[PDB]
């Protein structure tokens, strides 16, 4: 499957995939969570727990506005 692309209106934020399969070996953290995920994912979550939040409590990964939004 291929990386995706959110359309955040400051900027497209990538999300690659391979980086968090190697650095991120507890799955579970993303995958088989219960329903309402996909439907449950927007701007406070994703500068919060859903990316963020995640960067900064395993000290690695992006936390900077320009870090992670790019036109
Ligand atoms: C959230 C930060 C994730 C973590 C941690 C892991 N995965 Fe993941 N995975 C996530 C998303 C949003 C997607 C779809 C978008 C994308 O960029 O691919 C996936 C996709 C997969 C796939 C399909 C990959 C492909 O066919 O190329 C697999 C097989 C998969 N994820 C498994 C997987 C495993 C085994 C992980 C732990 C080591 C893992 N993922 C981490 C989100 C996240
Ligand atoms: C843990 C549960 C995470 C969640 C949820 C998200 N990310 Fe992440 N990301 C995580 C780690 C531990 C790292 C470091 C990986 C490394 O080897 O440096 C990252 C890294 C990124 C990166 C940079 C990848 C690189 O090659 O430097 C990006 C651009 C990134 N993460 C974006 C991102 C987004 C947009 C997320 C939500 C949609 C997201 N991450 C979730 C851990 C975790
Ligand atoms: C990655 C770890 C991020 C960091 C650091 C910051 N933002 Fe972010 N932001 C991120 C994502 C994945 C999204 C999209 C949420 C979604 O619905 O898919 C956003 C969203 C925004 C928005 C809203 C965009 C829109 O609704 O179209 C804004 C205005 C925004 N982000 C700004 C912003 C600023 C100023 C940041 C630094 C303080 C910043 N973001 C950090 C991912 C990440
Ligand atoms: C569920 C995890 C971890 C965050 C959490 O614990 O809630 C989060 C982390 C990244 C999130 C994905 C980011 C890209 C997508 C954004 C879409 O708008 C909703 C579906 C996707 C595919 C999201 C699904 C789900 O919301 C994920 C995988």
């Amino acid at each position: 499957a291929d990386d995706i692309v959110l359309k955040a209106k400051n900027g497209d934020v990538k999300f690659p995939h391979k980086a968090h399969q190697e650095a991120v070996p507890d799955c579970k953290k993303c995958h088989e969570k219960g329903p309402g995920k996909i439907e449950g994912f927007g701007k406070e979550m994703a500068h919060g727990k859903g990316c963020k939040g995640c960067h900064e409590e395993m000290k690695k990964g992006p936390t900077k506005c320009g870090e992670c939004h790019k036109k």
